[PDB]
Formats: C-alpha cells, structure tokens, sequence
C-alpha cells in the first residue's frame, strides 16, 4: 500500500504545466466509441483511470494504444458488456451504455454501487436513453440496454444539473434519428470539450456550454484528431499549493476562463493574479491566506472538485471560512485528517466551519478519495514536521506525476512502499 | 380581511389569456429610473405589487400612471430613498437601490426584513454593486449606497445564482464606464425581457438568459417602448388547474419555451399537451393525475414558483409523489393547511412526502403566501363542498383578477368581504 | 397594532420575580377538565393564552375565573368541541381532545393548521388516543374522537418525542382502564408538573421525568390545588437580558435544575452565576458575553424556547457562534430582523452562523413569533438608539408584564398604538 | 478478500441464540483497566473488535486471556498509549483514555481519524476529561491527557447525546476525588450494563440508565464476575431475517426490555410477536411485511444500528417506507448496493424514499459497514437467486458466528476464501 512521506514545512513556488483535463479524456475516450474511423486524442494524461478505459474500450473489441495522445481503432467492435469487476473499479465506465446502444442497437454495464463521496445515482443516463428510444432492464446487477434501429431523437429536460447524464445523452444523440434537445444540461467546459470532439467526428451539435443543447443525428462518425483541453482541477489545485504556502507559481498550458469563481476566491483569500492567453500566475507575496467562504455547484459557480483543497486554505487561513458542498452527500472525509494535524472545525449538515490556524503538525493521515489525497499531500508540504499520506494511489486517478511536479515546486515528498 | 368562498368540485374546463409577467413588470419599472425620456411598458399586469411599485417610483419624483401600460417620465427624479413602510410591505423595493446609486451616484433603501418563505438576505445585491464601485453602508435599518461619480465595470462572479441580484448588477452596469460580465447569472425569462428593455433604452448587453452576462457601460438611457412577456407562473398555475380537476384549457398569449420542465412534469402526470407560438393547451381527458417527483432549481429547471401549486397536484393524485424544494428554505406552509381539507403528506426537511388521495374536502383554510393562496383556492375548486380561503389579499399581489378567470373557467368561487 | 417604543443602550440589572411557567399552566388547565371536584390552580401567569384557554373551557360548559390563582369546576360539560375560530388562535386547544374522550367518551377540536414556526403537525397525539382506544375521524376539519366506554391502557412507543403528544396520552390515561406505559416520553419539566397534579386530583403516574411513564388509570379524578413550577424559558430570558447588556440580575421564584443547559451555556459566554434554593443570580461583570454553540433538543439538552434570545446573545458577542435548532424547521424569523439592526449571521439549513458585533443600532424591527418577539425586545434594549418592535402582541402570549419588568431593570421602553 | 456466497431464496426460521452484547462487552473491557484485581468478563462475544481490544490491553501490560469469558489482570498496566496502527483498526479504542489518565494520571490515544458512516469526533469524550480535571494536548495525531493526582468530580452537561462520551466520562469518574454529575446521558443499555460492571468493582454510581448518572468516586476498584448482557442488535437482526423471509424465529438468551421501539414497529410491519422472560419470537405467518415509517434516535428510540436491517425490510414490503437517519452523517452505503439487486429507492438528505418490491435480484454487491454487510447478507438469503457480499469481513466485527446461524435458520450460505 503506497504512501508519501512529506517533510515540511516548504513554502511551494516555481512553474507547473498543466495536463489534458481528466474528465475531459474520459467522456471523450468513451465518445470515440461512436466512432467508425481512426482516431487520435490528444494531451491525454497519464492516470489510472485512463488506463482503466483502455482496458475496458479493448475488452470491447476496440484497438487501442497510447504513449502523450491515446489511438483509438473501434471499426470492429464485437463485444457490448462492461464487466461487473471492471467497472466497481471506475465507474465512469457507464459512459459506455450510451454509445454502445446508439451504435450497435445494445449494450450493458454494470450497475455501479456507491462511491465514497456519494451513493452517485445514475437514474438520469438511464431516464435520457429512455427517452431516446432505448429499452433498459436491470438483471443481475446489468444494466441492459437495447433498441430496434436507431434512437429517435426527442426534448428532454433534466431535472437536476448532471455531467454525466448531459455527456451520455449527447453522445448517444449524434447517432439517433432527428432532432434532441436537452435542457438545463450541465455546462461545464469538459461538456463542451466532449461535444466539439463530437462535431470533429462528424456529429451535428450546438448549445454546448448552455443549458440548452441541440443534437441533429446522423449515420454515422468519421474519425479525426482532438486535443484535450486543460485540466482545470490541476491547474486550481496547483494555485492552492501557491496560496497556502506563501508562494507564487505559474501554471502553463492552462485555460483560464474554465476558473472564473476559482480565480476570483483565491483573489478574495488575498493572492495576486495575473492571466493570459494559456497561463495563470498567483503570487502569496508570502502571506498568510484570508478566510473565505464557498458555496459549490454547477459550473460555472465554485467547482466540488476544488472544495477539498479550499477547505485546507480556510483550515491555515486568517479567520473563520465557512464551505457549502451542494453536490455530494459526503464530501468532506479529508475534515477529520486535517484535524488530526492540528486544525479546528465541524461540519454541520453540509458546510463546513473552518477556524484557521498558523501552522499544522506532521501526523499520519489516511486519503479517502481523489481530491482529499490531494489536500491532505498539500498539508504535508506546509505542516510542520513530517506527514504521511497513507492510500496515495486515490492521487494515481487524477494527477499526472503529482510527486515530480510538487517536487520542482520546492517540495519534499518521497513515495515509499505500504505496510 | 377579504375571503374567498369556493364550492367544488367543479370540473375546470375552458380558456384563459396569459397577463404581463409579474415577476419581469417589476425589474422593468425599477430599471425605467435609468431612463431620462419617457417610457412607455405595455401588458402590464394590474397586482398590488404594481401599485406599490408606482407608488414608490412617484414618491422618488417620477411621473407615473397606466390604465394596459404603464408610463413613466423619470426625466427629474428629485429623491432618493426608498421609506420603511414602503418597503415592508414589497421587499422587490430592493431593486431601485441600483439605479439610483448608478444614475444619482446615490439611493438608500430600507434593508428588507425577513419574508414568510425565507429570510431572503439581500447580500449579493450589494456585494455587486460593491463590485462596481459603490460604496455602501448599514444605518438605521437603511441600505445607504454611494458613488463618487459613475460605477465602473468589473468582472462579478456570483457565488450563488439569484435572479434579484442579477438584476440589480445588469441594471447598474448600463450606467457604468467601462465593461461589466456578471459570472453564474440567473438565466430566468425575466432577465431575458429586463436586458432587452434596457437595450431598448440604448443599452448595451449581451449573453442574457446564459450564465454570463456582458454589459458595456453608457453615458445614457433614453426611453421608448416595451411589451412584457406571459407570466409563466400564471400560465403554470391554470393548467395545473385543469390537471388536477380532469379539465381541458387553453392558454392563450402564452410563450411555451418558458415552461419545458413543467409542461415535461405535467405530462409525467398524465397530461395531453399541445403548444402553439403563442399558446398552450392541456387536457386530462377526465384523467385523475400520476403522482410525480418535482426538484426545484434555477431556470430552466422546475420553478420553485410552481412549487405549490405542484404539491397540491401530487396530493390529489394516484400514488406517492416527493418535491424537493432547493431555492426557499419555508416554502411548505400550503401543506398543513390542506391536510386540513383531507390531504396526506409529510415533511422531512426541504421535501414533501405526498401520498395522493381521490379527493379533498371543503374547510377553512389560510393563505400564507403568493403561491400558496393559489394553491389553496385551486384545492376549494376541486374539493368535495365548500372551502374558504382567508386571507387571499396575497392572491392579489401577483394575479390578476383570478376571481373572474376561475370563473370563466367553471368554478364557483365569491369574494366575501370582511373577514 | 400595539408596538414597544425601545431607547437604548441601557444596562438590564437588578432583580425580578419569575412568573408561574406558561407551558405548565396550559396543560395543567386543560387536565382540569378530567377533575370532577373543584380545582384550584396557583401561581398562573396572567397570559393571552391563558385568556384563550378560560374562554375555551368555559365554552365546554366549565365555570372558571381567576386573579395568581386560576379556580376551574368542571363538574358540568355541556359542550364537547374546540371551534376553528377558537383554536386558530392557540393551537394549545388540542390538549382538549384528550380529557374530553377520556372522560365523557367524546371529543372534537379543530384540526390547527400552520404556525409560524413550523407545520407542528399532531398526528403523535392521534396515535396516541387510538391507542387507547379511541376511534378518530377529521371531517370538515374538526378532528373528532370517541369511544364506547372506558379507554383501555396500552404499551405506546412515541417514535419521536413530543412534549405535547405526552401530556395528550398521558392525561387520558389516567381514567383509563388498565395501565398504560409510554416509552420514549418527553422528560420536560412541565410534563412533570403536568403528572404531578394529575396525581393530586387522584391519579395514578409515575416515571414522569423520565423516558417511560406509567399510568394506572382510575374511576374518575377529584379536586384540589396545584401550584405551578416557575417558568424556566422567562427565567433564561432575563438571564440573557443581563449576559447581554454587561449588567447583573437575581431572579426570585425561580427552579435552577430546570436549566442546567443554560446555565452551563451562559457561563460558557463568560457569566458568573450562582444558584440557590429558589434564585438565580448572573453577573457579567460589565463583560460582553463570549459567542457559544448551541444545540436545540428535547429536555434536559438545550431549549428551542430559549434559541432566539441565544442567537442575540452570539450576534453581539465576541467571536463566532454557531446555532443549530432541531425542533423547530422554521425557528430563524429573527435573524433577519436583527441584521437590520446591525446584526451578520448566515442561515444555512438548520443552522445560524454568528459574527458577533460591538453594538446594534436602533431601527424598525418586526416581532414573528413569541420568543422571537422577546429577542428583538432585548435587542432593542442594547442597541444604539431607538428600536421599534411591531406586532408585539407576540410577546403578551408568554410574558406576563414584561414591559415593567424589564423597566424595572433600568429599561427605556413605552408601548404605543398605530399599526 | 472474503466473501459471502448466498442462493436464495430461503425462509427464514427455527431458533438462534443470542451472543453478548457487541458494545456492552468493549466499553466493560476498556474499564477493566480501572480494575486493580483480576476481572472475568463472562458471555464475551467472539468478534474481530474482541481481539483488536485485547491486542491494546496486552499492549499497555495487561494479562489478557479469553476462551466464553475474557479473563483479565490490569493489575500490572506500566504502558499509557494506544498506537495509530491499532486504532484506526477500531476507533472503540478511544475508550482508553478516560481509564488511564484516572487511575495512572496519564494516557494518550491515537486521535481517531473519519469512519465510513461519518465523521464521529471525539469532542466530547475531551470536554468531559477536561472538566474532570485532566489537561488535553494533542501533538503528532495523539491527544495526550494528564492530570496531577486524581480527576476531581463535576457537574458536566454533555449538549448532546453520545454514547461513548457518556462511558468515557462515567468510567473516569469512578476513581475521580468528589461527586460527578453528567446531565443528559446517554441511556442506551449498554451504559447501564458498563455502569453495573463499574459498580461490581467497587465503584458508586446511580442513575445509569436516565437522563442524568451520579458517580461518587473512590480510592480504587478491585476485581470481581460480570455477564455481558445479551445483544440487542443481533437479536433484531435476527428478527428482521424472519421478518422479510415470511419465517418464524425464537430468540434465546435475549433480553426483550431493551428493544421496545423495534418490536413495535416489527409489528407495524405485520410480525406477530411474543416476549418471554429471555426470549422473542417473531411468526410473519408467510406475509410479506408492511412498509414502516423510522426514524432513529437515542435510546429508548429506534436505535441506528438497527436503521440499515429495517431499510432493506421496507426495500421488499408492500407500500412506501421512509426511514430518517438522525445519528450518522453517513449511514445509506447500503442502499446504491440493495438497488443493484433490484431494490427501489431514493436519497433526500439523511431519509430515504422506500418504494418495496415483490422480489430481489442476486448480484454482486459490497459491504460497507458491519450493519450494512448485515443486510446485504439476509438480502442474499431472500433474493432470488446468487448474492455474492465482497467485504463480508466487516461482518466479523459485530456478528459471531453469522455463518452459522443463518445457515442453521435455512440459509444456503457459504464463505469462499479471498476472492
Ligand atoms: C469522471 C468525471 O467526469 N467526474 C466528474 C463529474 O462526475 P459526475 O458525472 O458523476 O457528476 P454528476 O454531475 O453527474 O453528478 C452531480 C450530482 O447529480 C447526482 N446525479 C448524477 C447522475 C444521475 O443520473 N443522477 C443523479 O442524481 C449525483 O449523484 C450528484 O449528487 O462531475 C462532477 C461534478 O462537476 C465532478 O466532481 C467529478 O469528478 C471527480 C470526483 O471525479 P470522479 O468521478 O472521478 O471521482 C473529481 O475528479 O473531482
Ligand atoms: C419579485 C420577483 O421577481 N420574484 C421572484 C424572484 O425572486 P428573488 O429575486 O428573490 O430570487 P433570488 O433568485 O434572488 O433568490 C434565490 C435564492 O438566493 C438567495 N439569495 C438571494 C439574493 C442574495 O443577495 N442572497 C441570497 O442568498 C435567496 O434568499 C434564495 O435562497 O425569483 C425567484 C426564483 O425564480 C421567484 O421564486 C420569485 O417569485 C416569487 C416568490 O415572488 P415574490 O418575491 O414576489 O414573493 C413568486 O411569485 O413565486
Ligand atoms: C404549549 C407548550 O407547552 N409549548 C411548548 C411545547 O410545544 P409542543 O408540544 O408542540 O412540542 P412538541 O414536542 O410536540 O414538538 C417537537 C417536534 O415534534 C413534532 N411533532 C409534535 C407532535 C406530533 O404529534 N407530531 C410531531 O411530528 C413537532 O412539529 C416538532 O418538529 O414544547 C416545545 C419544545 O420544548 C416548546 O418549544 C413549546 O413552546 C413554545 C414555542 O410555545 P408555543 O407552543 O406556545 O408556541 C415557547 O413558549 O417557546
Ligand atoms: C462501539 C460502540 O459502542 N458503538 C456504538 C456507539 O457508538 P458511539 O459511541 O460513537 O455513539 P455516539 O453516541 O457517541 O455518537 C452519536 C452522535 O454523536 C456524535 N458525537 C459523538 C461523540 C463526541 O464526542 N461528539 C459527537 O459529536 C456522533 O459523531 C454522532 O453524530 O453508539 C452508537 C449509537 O447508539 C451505535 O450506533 C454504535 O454502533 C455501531 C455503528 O458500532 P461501531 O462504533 O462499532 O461502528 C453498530 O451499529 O455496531
């Protein structure tokens, strides 16, 4: 069982380069599955998800190969079930029913459970293949879905804002028979990503970004070459590390306009920021940061991936910063490590009450999913002492080589072997 | 104290013209105190919120009257503020707070007190016009705001989408120098029709009924004239009437798009519904309603307006429907009331367990608010006997003349005066 | 629409004399409806729902008048039924139902709607006499009991606990035949006194105090004289009045193992306090109160009864205090009232975040609810200025001459006419 | 890894004989260390938790030894600390501190991090040590305690009820210098059973058992014979097995009195069901159970560790059942798993949505928590077909012999070894 051993405190300063978005390439690698061409996805990060995905796309038939863009082959695709064991280790894999369906008339994945942060129902995908056409059954823990000829366009409206269900009923719509409509679909810029991947591939869609989408179906996708946009949760987690530790970085290949309410938080914790066409600088001016308060939800208001890493903020801030978290149940797991290193709060419902204090203490903390691992290496850098991240493999899903990167920061973290 | 008796059950059955959108009316007036030559807004609803309204913008030195329209000649506007007993008893006063501190330089309204839904804080209205400049200050229960010289334009991100505070910072920007873009802006129908009456005043915005929202500063507004789009709640509300009584209507100078969820929801009841360009209609074919499950959300989600109305439909109808109130933290007051006339439901938390029974009975019960009042008299329409809803001065405030459009439509419904 | 003219800042010091506790003496009058022999019962504050409740037993064909003292024979009952008219103005009323069916094997009371401060529903009451026995109906809605004979004792389990629901059950049971037990009972003080003098008209109880009473049931109760235990939420109310205003204050007749919650509370927020047989003394020492964390629940935790006059306490205390309610859903109408007077709170969900202030300033203020009402009184008392509390007729339902009282403290306060 | 292989399905019935008390007989060992004298702890159940407490008590010196009994001899404790790598093994360990720091004037405790059902801090159990006297550090992730001479006794209002601050506090006390007083304790049976067990050594306390425990401390406690008391839990989940199954089952070795709430609503639910001196039977007479309304709550109310068995019962009952979670944060994991087998449901906040089914699907699910692995067990044994629960290690922590008893009840079970 891999962990990092960090020693701190060391104030985090330098330039990073930002990876392709996470949950850009994952919608996308399953999109391609519509695809009858060659494709060629480019800027794909390398993380376990990913690896994941590939490994599921192969299972299917597809051919896949990758290096820093990922070659997909799907022509001959032969296989429509995603393995029960497969998809309890990524859920994400329920991206594959809607292409599979809307390609090949069929398809099956496996009902997932419950995550750690949340139970992440997916009724939504199922209620928008059912609109579209498609007939699903639940057996022994499948999804099953199946449909005679082509999907048929139709206006959905979902009630209740879902990235997930806005990607699989969008992609699913490209292939369908006339016109679809969604409405208040998610807008967040990895939609938008995922629907200009899309019309590359030869699909008709407009809307992206609004809560209005419109697909015109069509026979069939082409291939092409796509290339992942930034990955904005990277790039927030990285000014975080500046903010916290009195230092100033610079991010590049980043696109700023995807951190709007982010940017505008960390302003209002006291960091200097300066943007340009594809970079963010942030400079502490070795100041401690400013409470503040946050309130997540949809995009484009304060994303729930960057919640973990602003509770830490607040947790070493100057005054008390309350946080809101609005879309999943249970999403403050990193709360009760952070007070085993010296911070003070409690959680009532779900927000946060943070009393920030100077300094943390090392201590051996335990990460319990993809963004609190994160906050909790983060803490690591800038407590006092020597800090232990017990589980860092949550990291290996979402960060590109985090350990170099924190390392040309100033860090000093080493990954040692479990038990 | 003003009553309403009414005998059911009647079966609700006809057609009805859609009136001026109270909630557009009203943002409407209070941006026509950025026009310095006459203005003339037509399908004005008449509510008593309009005439609080007129009363208001009259009392800060404004030529006002109307019969279908409302003219305004705020040419010399000679004051500033915005009286206590003025603003008790119609918290949207809020609203004259911007244009006046962005045309005069200066305003003062009275901080608005808690309302019967929710304590409807007002801090985002003023964290926006922070944002642009103004300089605003808390004394004697006053909201006092001012500006040496014109607001400037600023990038706002709001932690929170509200339709009020939107608005407010829309409207303010007009007046602005330089460039404002409101970031996660309310994208309702209302705000839509608020921006295109200040671009017809000379106003230059874009982006209006997505979440950003662009203004670029003028020098002036002039004036003109300007026709306010259907009220999508009242729309909402009579063919829920006809959904809950097994009728047939027709809505006429209606506008569909305003409404996909809710049309969507009340065909999950079971409603045959057709759309025109400027009309809806509804028939229940003599159906009892499907039980459905309701979540409210910014548009174009479910609008928490309808909220009551829709729980009213699920208690009269086959099976157990839940509602999920997100927006107002007390916004079930409806329901102890008609569970007075027989109705099944529990409340846990912000959602209501509703278990739908054949049908309700007449008794005395008590409006609470806008929508409930509402709700209430739809209850007495189908009930078995004879309902009085006290109270109904709140139907006044945001329907016109429901008395006689219920009526039209077969219900027996009398205004019983005092008490 | 009488209101309190409040001139402020002004220390609140001296002494008082706790009245009889309105929450005792209500149940206590009701039960006297079992009592076949004259009752006298002493020490009952002179109240607006005590009136009510007169006016109700009366109309049930009782003879009853009053000063301390409040003589009840209900030898004769003419009339088995609490009117709408009635019980809309105290929802009280429902502990009729109770002894009526006990004893004359019939009983009706109009089901009550909404309050102000949630739907708080009755149904534990219903459950509870069906139980026993009873046979319940809500036609018209008048919620009508009756059973052929005697009740019959039974093992009830509350799934929730309910202060009103216990007095309800265990009042009928005491004519019951057999033994009833009531498992998960409301351990109040009030319902203590409650069984307390029930015994001394004869019954049979024990275990109140507790989470299970036991009930013997009895041919029929006499007569006697019961003194009601001291109101512990005024009590706690002039203690907050002194921790509040830096003053001291020594309450007489009052009960100090009623409130060791708020004693320990109020010494939490820096108070010195001291106890004796029958008094209770708070000294603050010129010192502005320490902000605390409060947690509503059932008896012996902390009172919602006393959560408004805590939330003014942590709005001008030093610090950040946190107040969660889990009694009430809606308990919060005063926040936005005091945020007018100066006040910075954030509600979300359950709970108030508090940010203390140096001081208040005087302004127009709106009383929603009984304890609330009370609060924005004291508010006035320390704010900077004058305070205008509207509708407080609120506060002549639960404080017996509170104006002079307070006046007597060293308050400048005035109740004035004009709506 | 384990796992549970069931084929299903199977009724239910026959006999079972219930094991100790999973959460009577942990806090009873961790007091031992009070005891001076050899202590015997008979009708220790054999559970994962059992070993894991006497790895720490050998750990600390203790002479520890187990067959049906746990004999041990604190009488030699020289080491104060309860390592990292053994509490975050079972977070129960806490229950050291309280011991340690009041009879060697010292100990520190690892600081438990978050659990899987919630964040579970420890506040309280700190707060009560803290006004005994004992002064609370917490350095490197240990809170450190220590005291000079002995703990003096308190007056401590615990504002809020929580079973282990209640045994921590109670247990110190017992060798505290004076008169301890905890108001609102918690009352669960497994606080009377720990008090009884104190009191057996020599210690003074009265009240166990009520809203408020009076210790009266002593020099030392000596040694002595204790009988676990039986299993609540355990017994009603096996209540609930026959209950869902259409079965019959007698509970031997059981202790009726400490399960009022569920057996209530077990017959809400349709059971018909008997009592003894020790023992329960439980004959669903082949009917499929009747939904039920929960809500969990302190004892003597529907406990939550019996919240998860009951959601699956309404998951296959007829009707819609909403259960309400007012312990855990966290306590639903098991829900996303029962949908997987067909099971229909939905999550609002901390209540669950119920819709029963006919019939449930195997598949493969995953446990999450000990009362979770529970339910997905029984649900196995009553699905159609094979259930295979990964994880069923968590089942090991609070069932002994599960296995076995169900097996021996009719179920076609088996445990297959990892993976
Ligand atoms: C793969 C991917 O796109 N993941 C990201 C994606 O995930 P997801 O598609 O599940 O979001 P959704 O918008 O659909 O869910 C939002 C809310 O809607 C509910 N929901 C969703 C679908 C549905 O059918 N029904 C439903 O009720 C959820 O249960 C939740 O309460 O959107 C989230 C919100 O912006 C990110 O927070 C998440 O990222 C995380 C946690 O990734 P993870 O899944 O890998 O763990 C992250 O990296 O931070
Ligand atoms: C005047 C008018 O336009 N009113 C309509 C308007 O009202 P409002 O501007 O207050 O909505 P908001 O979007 O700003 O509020 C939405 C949420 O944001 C909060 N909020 C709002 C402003 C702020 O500074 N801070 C803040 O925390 C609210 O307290 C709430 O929790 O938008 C609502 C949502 O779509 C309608 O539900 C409402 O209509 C009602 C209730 O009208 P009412 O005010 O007249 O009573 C209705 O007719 O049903
Ligand atoms: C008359 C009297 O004894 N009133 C006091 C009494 O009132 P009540 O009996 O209604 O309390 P309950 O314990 O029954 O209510 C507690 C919780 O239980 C719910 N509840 C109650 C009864 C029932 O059948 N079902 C049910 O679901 C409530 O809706 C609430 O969510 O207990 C409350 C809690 O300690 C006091 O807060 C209240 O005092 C106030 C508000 O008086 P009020 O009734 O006059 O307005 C107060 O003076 O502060
Ligand atoms: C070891 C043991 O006695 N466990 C049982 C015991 O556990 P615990 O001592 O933690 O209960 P508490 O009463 O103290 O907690 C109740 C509530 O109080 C909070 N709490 C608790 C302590 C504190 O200092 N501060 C605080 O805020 C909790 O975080 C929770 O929100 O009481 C619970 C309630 O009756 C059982 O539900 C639990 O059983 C479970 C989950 O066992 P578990 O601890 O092994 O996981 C079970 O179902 O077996």
């Amino acid at each position: 069982m891999d962990k990092f051993r960090v020693q701190g405190p060391t104030r985090l300063q330098g330039e990073v380069t930002i990876s392709g978005a996470k949950n850009a390439a994952l919608p996308i690698l399953f999109a391609a599955l519509l695809a009858e061409e060659p494709v060629e996805i480019q800027n794909v990060p390398k993380l376990k998800d990913i690896d994941t995905t590939m490994k599921l796309l192969t299972q299917l038939g597809t051919k896949v190969e990758r290096x820093g863009s990922v070659w997909i082959d799907a022509s001959n695709v032969n296989n429509f079930s995603a393995p029960y064991d497969l998809v309890k280790t990524m859920r994400a894999s329920i991206w594959a029913l809607g292409p599979l369906v809307a390609r090949f008339g069929q398809g099956q994945v496996s009902l997932p459970g419950g995550c750690a942060i949340g139970a992440r129902p997916v009724d939504l995908h199922i209620f928008g293949l059912e609109k579209l056409g498609a007939e699903i059954k639940l057996e022994e823990g499948y999804v099953k879905a199946s449909v005679n000829g082509r999907l048929k366009g139709a206006h959905i409206v979902m009630d209740k804002v879902s990235v997930g269900a806005t990607v699989t009923i969008m992609s699913a719509a490209t292939l369908a028979e006339g016109t679809t409509i969604i409405e208040n679909a998610a807008r967040e810029p990895e939609i938008v990503d995922t629907a200009n991947f899309l019309v590359a591939l030869g699909a008709k869609i407009s809307g992206q970004g609004t809560d209005r989408i419109t697909i015109e179906g069509v026979e069939r996708l082409g291939g092409g070459v796509y290339r992942v946009l930034p990955d904005r949760i990277e790039t927030g987690t990285f000014l975080v590390a500046a903010a916290i530790s009195g230092g100033k970085i610079v991010c590049r290949n980043a696109q700023p306009d995807t951190l709007d309410a982010v940017l505008a938080k960390l302003r209002e914790a006291g960091a200097d920021i300066e943007t340009g066409e594809d970079w963010i600088s942030l400079d502490m001016h070795g100041k401690r940061p400013k409470a503040v308060t946050v309130r997540t939800a949809p995009h484009p208001a304060f994303p729930t991936a960057m919640q973990a890493q602003f509770t830490l903020l607040n947790l070493v801030a100057e005054g008390t910063g309350v946080i809101t978290e609005t879309i999943f149940e249970n999403r403050f797991m990193h709360v009760p490590e952070l007070i085993r290193m010296g911070a003070h709060a409690e959680i009532e419902s779900n927000t946060v009450i943070c009393h920030g204090v100077e300094k943390l203490s090392g201590a051996q903390v335990m990460a319990t999913d993809l963004r609190a691992s994160a906050s909790l290496v983060l803490a690591g850098c800038i407590a006092e002492g020597t800090t232990v991240v017990d589980r860092i493999y949550h990291i290996d899903r979402g960060y590109e080589r985090i350990e170099d990167k924190l390392r040309a920061l100033g860090a000093n973290i080493e990954r040692v072997k479990g038990e």
